[PDB]
């Protein structure tokens, strides 16, 4: 899993 | 599963 | 897992 | 990219 | 990138 | 990069 919070 | 918030 | 919080 | 070969 | 040759 | 040749 890949995620970006930004 | 990949995600961006942004 | 990859994650990135900015 | 992601790639597989098998 | 990401690969695996197998 | 990441790779697995296998």
């Amino acid at each position: 899993n890949k995620g970006a919070i930004i």
